């Protein structure tokens, strides 16, 4: 509130670079523990006796190291790619899908070679012109969150902005965005902010801004020109869900009235979990009333990896129906992107 580690490592490597050199001064200067690490993939002497202990002081854990896979992954139903600016987040968020994804850390990552990124992105965007690619920045971080720190998502934003193929968008759960307000975005960014009901963010989302501020965050974006959206996820069929979620929409109608919602966007996302989920929520989250209860649930197989528990095909259908009708409701025009 706004993040700030207190731990950082860098790779060697990294201090060649002008956000590594710039992050190792501003460090040095704040007087924050900082150690060396070969690779940003393999992090040691992370504090902790426990597990536990472990995985918390790692997400107080900042590692400032060189983007050396130059292959983008692909990010739909998102976007057509993933642009790796960052890995890793401080929130604590108990259902969180980076905790069981493949060779996921816990510590927040940032990458200083901005210049060999932007390149291979315009490569992309270069190879499908004159047809749109659209860059997804929030795939496996919250860009947004850590970006105070280095303005490496404002860089994108207006690198971006530059193209005539080129958009880019993220989603985030925090406020702190007054950096990215005088960003030469163009038009070409889409600003997204997750939201849920009451329950959710309550009893899920610790770590995490309020509704009130991603929603005073949403209002300054807007007013500053980005294209505005929502992510309503993950939809959780929790005690009273279809109440709660229709005071969510009721009051973010409230709280967006004024403003146009003409370009609006929503994207719904329901609830999904691992079979390795179990055994590592508990472990890091005993406390949470988070039900991860699989008999109740259908299975997606995997292609490459393994795949996921969601809501069987009726529950699916009932939640995308009924978050539909409040969208249409409280704002006809906005488009929904996509029910997965
Ligand atoms: C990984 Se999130 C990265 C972006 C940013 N840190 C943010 O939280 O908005 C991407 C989105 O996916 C949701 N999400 C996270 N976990 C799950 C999940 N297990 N099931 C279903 N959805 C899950 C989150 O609420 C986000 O809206
Ligand atoms: S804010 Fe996003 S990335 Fe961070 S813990 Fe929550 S869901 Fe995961």
């Amino acid at each position: 509130k706004p993040f700030v580690p207190k731990l950082v490592y860098f790779e060697p490597e990294a201090l060649s670079y002008p956000l590594g050199k710039e992050l190792y001064e501003k460090f040095t200067q704040m007087g924050i523990k900082i150690r060396e690490t070969t690779s940003h993939n393999q992090v040691r002497g992370i504090p902790g006796e426990t597990e536990l202990a472990r995985y918390r002081n790692a997400k107080s854990t900042l590692v400032v190291g060189v983007r050396r896979t130059l292959k983008f992954d692909s990010s739909k139903p998102s976007a057509e790619y993933a642009i790796p600016l960052a890995t890793g987040c401080m929130g604590h968020c108990h259902y969180c899908y980076l905790q069981t994804t493949l060779g996921s850390k816990p510590y927040i990552r940032v990458y200083v070679n901005l210049d060999d990124i932007f390149a291979q992105a315009q490569k992309y965007i270069n190879e499908r012109a004159p047809e749109i690619t659209r860059f997804e920045a929030a795939c496996t971080s919250d860009i947004v969150g850590i970006d105070h720190l280095t303005h490496s998502l404002k860089k994108a934003i207006e690198f971006i902005g530059a193209t005539d193929y080129g958009r880019l968008r993220f989603v985030t759960k925090y406020e702190h965005v007054d950096h990215l307000l005088d960003a030469r975005h163009n038009g070409k960014t889409r600003f997204r902010f997750s939201i849920n009901s009451r329950y959710v963010i309550n009893h899920f989302e610790p770590g995490t801004s309020s509704f009130d501020g991603r929603l005073a965050a949403a209002r300054k974006v807007a007013g500053a020109g980005y294209k505005l959206g929502f992510v309503v996820a993950p939809i959780y069929r929790h005690e009273g869900w279809e109440r709660g979620y229709f005071e969510l929409f009721q009051e973010l109608a409230r709280q967006l009235e004024g403003m146009d919602l003409s370009d609006l966007t929503f994207e719904l996302i329901q609830h999904r979990f691992t079979k390795p989920a179990k055994r590592v929520i508990e472990q890091r989250y005993p406390k949470t009333r988070l039900d991860l209860d699989e008999t109740k649930r259908k299975y997606k197989w995997g292609r490459y990896g393994i795949g996921k528990y969601v809501y069987r095909d009726e529950e699916a259908k009932e939640l995308e129906d009924t978050m539909r009708r409040y969208i249409e409701q409280f704002f006809p025009g906005a488009y929904v992107q996509y029910f997965t």
